[PDB]
């Protein structure tokens, strides 16, 4: 269609692929493990740090992504930084006949590769979207990773019941590599270096552009940030991430183990929980728009509302979920539900760091998401570590950890809340 609508649908397809080499190890380790190609016999905790450490990987180089981005650019960062991962994912079955070690080194550099996506998108999306449609455009690039999350559990299922895990692995570096073409050929950095852009087109993004340039002033000096609501925000998301990663790398082997699925049905029933969950972000937007539309709450009561409900919620029927376990259909059903509650949390609060301190998107963001990834290297370590013979009471004990850090994120996040601005952000 148009220029910066064909750049959407290219980091929609960008994203997807990102969070699909993300997963796709979630499921094929459950294939993977000896209790057909080959089976490793990993003690029950090798497996907390072989779908671990691709967060050590993501949390090293989540902000200085950021700063790279912002010096060389978005185009090239971003593809590297898919690249990097679609070539790793190629050599994952090659890295695990050499042992462990290699295979923790390559999810290491796997997370290296896909911590520094969002920060070019951030710069790429400050040189092209328009300010009164950069709302559509970053909703658009960032489904694609929510449909990544949701698509990549099913197909991961498919291709590990009808062939082995080696094909998935392959088939999604094919095609993260060739995506990489169509990135490398098609999207360029800025209006100004787009190959086939129209006049028009462009003289709309730069004369929008212009105003939104022209009203900054914060840019060059960073202050200290150790103000309270941030320390807030940051909590409130260490402990959703703390949930959502527990579930993201442990859904499938919760299903194999407990429920006892099959793989297909297990990719399957472990994808529905996310399908849920993104609907939900999408109506809970909705939602929010509405209830500060037709009334006030001064912007911070519905915040506060939004993440008590999208955080507890998620807490309950995770309890739910774990007291009645090894049955079929009312555990997959809680599961689903908790995870479908998270919606309310993520807009509602994940617009609290826009809101807190305008013009600061980046930075308070970059503080946020590496002390939010700090669940993706300890969750999977601890909660594998305290079911090494799964048992209904062995996951119901990590089902209510995570419920009581949902619980504590949630009266961390509503006590300490504020949502006009903390004095540092005014120009």
């Amino acid at each position: 269609c148009s220029a910066r609508y064909n750049l959407a649908i290219l980091a929609f397809f960008g994203f997807f692929i990102v969070y699909a080499l993300r997963v796709n190890l979630s499921v094929a380790l459950v294939d993977m493990v000896d209790s057909t190609g080959k089976k490793y016999q990993w003690d029950a905790e090798t497996q907390g740090w072989i779908l671990g450490s691709f967060f050590y990987g993501y949390i090293i180089t989540q902000i200085p992504g950021g700063y790279v981005a912002s010096k060389i650019g978005g185009k090239m960062l971003l593809g590297f930084g898919i690249l990097g991962t679609a070539v790793l994912t190629l050599f994952t079955p090659i890295a695990a006949d050499l042992g462990v070690g290699p295979l923790i080194v390559l999810r290491a550099l796997e997370g290296l590769g896909e911590g520094v996506t969002f920060p070019a998108m951030h710069a790429m999306w400050s040189s092209w979207a328009p300010p009164l449609e950069r709302s559509k455009l970053l909703s658009i690039s960032y489904a694609g990773a929510q449909l990544g999350t949701v698509i990549s559990l099913p197909l991961s299922g498919i291709i590990c019941y009808y062939m082995n895990w080696t094909y998935v692995f392959y088939f999604f570096g094919t095609i993260g590599i060739f995506w990489f073409l169509l990135w490398i050929w098609l999207v360029s950095d800025t209006p100004q270096k787009h190959k086939r852009i129209s006049h028009y087109e462009k003289e709309y993004i730069l004369s929008s552009l212009r105003n939104q340039l022209s009203s900054q002033k914060s840019v060059p000096w960073v202050p200290i940030l150790k103000s309270l609501p941030l320390w807030a925000i940051v909590v409130a998301h260490f402990s959703y991430n703390w949930t959502f990663y527990t579930l993201l790398t442990l859904l499938p082997t919760y299903m194999k183990e407990i429920l006892r699925f099959n793989v297909q049905e297990n990719g399957f029933l472990s994808s529905l929980p996310y399908l849920g969950s993104w609907l939900c972000m999408i109506l809970s937007g909705q939602a929010a728009d509405n209830l500060r539309a037709k009334w006030n709450f001064s912007t911070l009561c519905v915040r506060r509302i939004f993440s008590l409900i999208g955080m507890i919620g998620p807490a309950v029927f995770l309890v739910a979920a774990g007291f009645i376990g090894c049955d079929y259909s009312l555990a997959v059903a809680f599961l689903t539900i908790s995870t479908t509650l998270g919606g309310f949390c993520s807009s509602g609060f994940s617009i609290n760091h826009l809101d807190i301190a305008p013009s600061y998107a980046g930075i308070l963001l970059g503080i946020t998401n590496t002390f939010a990834t700090i669940p993706g290297m300890v969750g999977p370590v601890i909660a594998k570590s305290l079911t090494p013979d799964n048992t209904v009471g062995e996951w119901q004990t990590v089902f209510y950890i995570a419920a009581a850090i949902n619980v504590f994120g949630a009266i961390f996040f509503t006590l300490f809340a504020k949502g006009e601005v903390q004095n540092w952000a005014l120009n």
